[PDB]
């Protein structure tokens, strides 16, 4: 009949209406977001005379209890990073109002996807991915602090906001699928376009993950369209090896799920099971860069630092990123030092 008094719907959301005061402090604008754990919401914080968002979380105890790891994990971070410089949006506060907590950060004005629809999913440059790029490694370092060790799990291109237009800055947002490593406890993780090869075949897995994720996200942003955009898993698995080739032996022998997707010949090597596709690896990042070809889709051709030179240097990193061992895969550290980067 009603829920929560009335101030809550069948999904236990908060009923969000434009121009509420809450607390003689936040002044609500209207929605920016939904998503399973509830709402996001633009607010004009009174106190400290600025916009930010807030996320209301649902009134559902497992809502709850899940938000709750994600402030614990926001606040260790807080703890490491007093001066605000490693590009991650940070929690400003947090506070229940009426049975619903309530996670305050700054206000950032797009996500990455909105980026690469303005360009009509044709890309931006290399020198904005460039400065990107060195930006995510630097969370990324900064998560493998040795006291955090914090998987953020859902790298993808809508959980990195852009700071402001001519600032020319991203940072990471939702720590919510995030936890710190530790023994196996979750299987089915990360957004599918970006989930990694470890995860497609039930290993272990690390903050390694990530990279993975970051890899696929930098070639997304040059391109402008996903670089492993699969209908399921079978599908991203294809997809995969269609540019990265059959995974090694000694990590197929060792996959829990290695025959959902291949099959053990009697010789022992692996091939791919049949479902369309490219032939295992003759898919070239190369040429989907287009490093001697002007660019994706020849756009560009005569652009400065859009060299033959400097495309190689993206694509070495990128196939760094996308290593099928993820004990070998590029770190943060190692990743900063590369040629892309000087
Ligand atoms: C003006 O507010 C935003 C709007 C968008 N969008 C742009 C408008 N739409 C085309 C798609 C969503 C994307 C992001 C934001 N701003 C946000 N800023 C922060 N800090 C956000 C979050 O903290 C956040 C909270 C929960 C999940 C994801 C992000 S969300």
């Amino acid at each position: 009949k009603v829920y929560n008094d009335g101030y809550d719907d069948d999904n236990y959301d908060y009923i969000v209406k434009n121009g509420e005061k809450w607390m003689d402090r936040y002044e609500i604008d209207s929605l920016i977001g939904k998503g399973s754990f509830g709402q996001v919401v633009k607010a004009y914080d009174r106190v400290e005379q600025e916009w930010v968002a807030i996320k209301i979380i649902k009134n559902k105890k497992a809502f709850l209890n899940q938000a709750q790891i994600e402030v614990r994990l926001l606040e260790l971070m807080n703890k490491h990073d007093t001066e605000m410089k490693y590009y991650i949006v940070h929690l400003k506060r947090h506070f229940m109002f009426r049975n619903h907590l309530c996670l305050v950060f700054e206000m950032l004005s797009y996500n990455l996807y909105d980026l690469l629809r303005n360009t009509n999913f044709r890309g931006v440059s290399l020198n904005l991915t460039r400065k990107f790029a060195q930006q995510m490694c630097t969370a990324l370092l900064f998560l493998a602090t040795p006291e955090l060790s914090i998987i953020h799990c859902d790298l993808k291109p809508e959980n990195i906001l852009l700071c402001n237009p001519k600032r020319s800055a991203i940072k990471i947002v939702d720590f919510g699928s995030s936890c710190q490593l530790g023994q196996r406890i979750y299987q089915y993780i990360q957004s599918r376009f970006y989930r990694s090869p470890e995860v497609l075949l039930g290993m272990p897995y690390d903050l390694a993950i990530d990279m993975w994720s970051l890899g696929c996200i930098l070639v997304e942003m040059h391109t402008g369209e996903p670089l492993f955009s699969g209908a399921n898993e079978v599908d991203q698995m294809n997809k995969i090896v269609e540019v990265l080739g059959i995974p090694p032996a000694h990590i197929l022998d060792q996959a829990p799920k290695a025959r959902k997707f291949f099959e053990k010949l009697p010789d022992g090597t692996w091939n791919l099971k049949k479902t369309e596709y490219k032939p295992p690896g003759t898919r070239k990042l190369h040429n989907i860069l287009g490093v001697e070809t002007g660019g994706p889709g020849g756009r560009r051709a005569g652009e400065s630092g859009h060299t033959v030179a400097d495309y190689l240097k993206f694509k070495d990193l990128i196939l760094r990123m996308l290593d099928y061992d993820p004990k070998t895969r590029i770190q943060p550290y190692y990743a900063l030092q590369h040629s892309f980067f000087k």
